[PDB]
C-alpha cells in the first residue's frame, strides 16, 4: 500500500450483511485515520498541529437491527467528513 487507504465504498446491496460489513470497514477506516493523526502528532508536536475529535463509540447503537446499522453508518460517515481532510493534510505536510 502507498499513501493513506481509501474510504470504504458503500455497498450496492442494502442487505443486513452488506451493511454490517460496510459498518465494520468504516469503523476500521476511522481507527486507521485517528491512529495516523495521533502517531504523527507525537513525532511533529509544534503547537500548530490541527485539532481533531476522537470518535465517541457511545453514539453507536449496540443492537444488530438493519435500522441501528443504518444509523451507525450515518454517524461514522459524519465523523469521517471531520477527520479525513485533516489526515490527508498532515500526511502531505510530513511526507514533504
Amino acid at each position: 500500500a502507498m499513501g493513506l487507504p481509501e474510504e470504504p465504498s458503500s455497498p450496492q446491496e442494502s442487505t443486513l450483511k452488506a451493511l454490517s460489513l460496510y459498518e465494520a470497514h468504516l469503523s476500521s477506516y476511522i481507527m486507521y485515520l485517528q491512529t495516523f493523526l495521533v502517531k504523527t502528532k507525537q513525532k511533529v508536536n509544534n503547537k500548530n498541529y490541527p485539532e481533531f475529535t476522537l470518535f465517541d463509540t457511545s453514539k453507536l447503537k449496540k443492537d444488530q437491527t438493519l435500522k441501528s446499522i443504518k444509523t451507525n453508518i450515518a454517524a461514522l460517515k459524519n465523523h469521517i467528513d471531520k477527520i479525513k481532510p485533516i489526515a490527508m493534510q498532515i500526511y502531505k505536510k510530513y511526507s514533504k
